[PDB]
């Protein structure tokens, strides 16, 4: 439980969140673990009715999809690694930009991105504002209409 | 008003059955028809509960629903006047579009991304969704091309 306020914070207040954390190996530490084959490790730092906080170690496997997180405004910090993260663009060119150890960034409840691209070894500090509950999961079928799962997690 | 349906959420099939039939009572939405001199396009409600929306839309020819999803809800449309254009997105801009002519209908399950623009004046669809339509994902896309998704309240 952290000092934070009675609400659903915003994407400037996320990524102070995740940075404050970052700083506090005493309470993510001992969660670091990178499953030699398992799924992407998730490790919960603290959970209410506001704020959903996770520590995640990534593979070189690991690739979350294109997706978004319906209503939730999200921030993440980089603690050793790096990073792609990637923003659609109708017509193919999808912006990617590396995210490497000590850096962090923050989004409102509209974005759509994907996380992938991990150095072995990564470790990151995600935080959701309102609490993940649903997320949009994108795929796009071989003759290239595009959909969106409404998905649990 | 209030139709007489099952207590129960509708399928695909079921939801263009719903719309086909309600085409031929008008007794149920001719009333309701109207065509804005100027204030945002026309949605007139015949059913709304737990399991099923349904609603009567009159078109212009500017009107547009803008590209959207429709979180968990299936849907079907039956163009009752007129016609509209269904457009399905294509990553590369090379969207699929697809006159629906009056008569005609289609439906749609929970991960359909489209976008309807009313094709003539005067036109009048039918439109139900399944659980009900309380939350659309609107779509847009800044000049750079990075695409977002706004969740909406429609309850
Ligand atoms: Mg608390
Ligand atoms: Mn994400
Ligand atoms: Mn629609």
């Amino acid at each position: 439980e952290l000092d934070l306020p009675e609400r659903n914070l915003d994407r400037r207040e996320l990524r102070d969140l995740v940075n404050e954390l970052a700083a506090h190996p005493e309470r993510w530490a001992e969660h670091v673990m990178f499953p030699e084959e398992g799924g992407r490790h998730y490790a919960s730092l603290h959970r209410d009715a506001y704020v959903d906080v996770w520590l995640l170690c990534w593979r070189a496997e690991d690739d979350t999809g294109w997706h978004d997180h319906d209503i939730s405004s999200g921030a993440v910090r980089v603690v050793a690694g790096a990073l792609k993260e990637c923003n659609p663009r109708i017509g193919g060119e999808h912006l990617e930009t590396v995210v490497s150890e000590g850096e962090s960034f923050s989004f409102g409840p509209d974005h759509i991105h994907r996380l992938t691209g991990a150095v072995h070894g990564s470790v990151s500090i995600h935080a959701f504002s309102p609490p993940l509950w649903r997320l949009g999961q994108y795929s796009i079928d071989d003759s290239g209409v595009m959909r969106r799962v409404s998905v649990s997690y």
